[PDB]
């Protein structure tokens, strides 16, 4: 099992999620974070850029095709894409019936 | 040393928070988030490796409501971790 | 590749990134978080910083955020570090080092 | 018209909609807040209604957030000098 | 003085930024907020829709044309596309300077 | 009564809250927003500047008072420094214990 991770522009955030669902892959968590000087006496970074972190739990026989499916929609080209990485999952259980692994995906 | 993250309900974090608890499980990090909007908490904990599996039954089976939505919960293996305040490392950070 | 994750206390976030920055280490990612009535109250602020780094490199990115965010008092958090099998920037396509 | 504000706390956002759904009012807005480093959750209700009806929407809410514990907060009442339905351009009371 | 405030759907928002700055209007707030079942040991309401809050700070004589922009800019006939409404403004100031009024606009 | 809203930089918050507190003024809600390139992606709006907004419910005689803790306290003097504006509240209501008006602030 493997966890698919994605910073990406807030705008593609649609976009990802249609493409992967008419990939047959659904199931997605997104949570907004931020990317990036004043002094107030400390020192504050004061210009933040939004972001939204998409994770998708997913098979090791879809991991690759998940990551490039989100890579190639959350494209355009401008600097500030974003990034997509991948971690191994050692344990998966689905809460609702206790499944674990291939049958908690 | 073993990261366990959960999404789940939002009503069921004070009973997990509480289970852990009495299972001397102390440090816990809740982030709101939402799935396929549908508001959920994602929980993050990082426990010892003996204890990993035990903390997963506890939010599992607290988590449940029977019902869709319930979320799920997985492991992630940690390779370093360090106690800011003390500068501990691996077991001595826990 | 590894990916170091620290939960510290909000007002150390600047001198993380500054003591990074410094450190030629960019693009950190910052997620509000928290830690620890019938019918739990109280909350305590954190910040979720992520720093995606070179083999190479992790342990100083782990002692820079360690020193950079200590304060000595109790709740300064911890920093963890996780394995990256894949990475890939979405502008190119590119893999691994080139991706950094 | 009157906008109705809210700090009351978070369990208890559903029984005040049921409330409000059932004396017939519609369209509430909810924000995440905090009040008084170490925060309380709250949520922060918003309801815009008629100047007739502005007096039983606080009584609803006062009743249905009440807990008697400290942290209940508080409800008021702001004037509203226009209201336009974004997607008829209706005013004032059509709005509502 | 006038404040205004608009309840609109969150990809309408540059559309709005922009056609108020073409109106010589800046200085706008924006906050995620959420319009509208499962019990649990007790009801809660499963799932919201994401809005956004928009506030602009705005003199008498501008109120009325600023309400028309939000209100056309924001529409797309589609129920949901929320309302816009107008609060009375009692004193206004600018931190950096303490300046007040329409010196503070 | 009066409600006192302040949009200011998030670093002020800590310094405002002891100033109202030393005056004697308890009670604040705080609320996280944004003010405001462009990007086109198919017109977006990137960068944000974070700020809190601070909502002070006062009787009509600290209004004042409480305006210009806030205004002295916020003030960096750069720009971005924020507004302070001042609503009429009509009604007001102790949910805990039903008291309204005066006896409710
Ligand atoms: N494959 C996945 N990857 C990441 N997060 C997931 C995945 N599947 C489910 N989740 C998270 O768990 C929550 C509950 O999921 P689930 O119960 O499967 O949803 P549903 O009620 O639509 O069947 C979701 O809101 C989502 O955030
Ligand atoms: N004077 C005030 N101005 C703004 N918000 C307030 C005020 N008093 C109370 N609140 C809000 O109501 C919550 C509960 O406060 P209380 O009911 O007084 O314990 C607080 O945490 C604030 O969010
Ligand atoms: P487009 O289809 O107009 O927008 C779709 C979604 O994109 C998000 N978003 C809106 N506005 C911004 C800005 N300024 N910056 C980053 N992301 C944005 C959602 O709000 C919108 O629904
Ligand atoms: P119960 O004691 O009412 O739950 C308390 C917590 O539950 C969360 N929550 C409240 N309301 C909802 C809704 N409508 N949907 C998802 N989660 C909810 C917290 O807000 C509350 O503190
Ligand atoms: P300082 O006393 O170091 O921080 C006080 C509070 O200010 C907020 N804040 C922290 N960091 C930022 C940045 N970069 N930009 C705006 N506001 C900031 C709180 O997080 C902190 O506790």
């Amino acid at each position: 099992m493997k966890l698919i991770t994605a910073i990406v522009k807030p705008f593609t955030l649609t976009d990802i999620k249609d493409a992967l669902e008419q990939a047959g892959v659904q199931g997605m968590t997104v949570t907004e974070t931020q990317g990036f000087t004043e002094v107030y006496r400390a020192e504050y970074a004061v210009d933040f850029v939004p972001k939204v972190k998409i994770e998708v739990i997913i098979s090791d026989a879809q991991a690759e095709e998940v990551i490039n499916i989100i890579v190639e929609t959350a494209r355009t080209g401008k600097v500030g894409d974003g990034k997509v990485w991948m971690t191994n999952i050692e344990e998966l259980v689905r809460v609702r019936t206790g499944e674990r692994g291939e049958a908690a995906l």
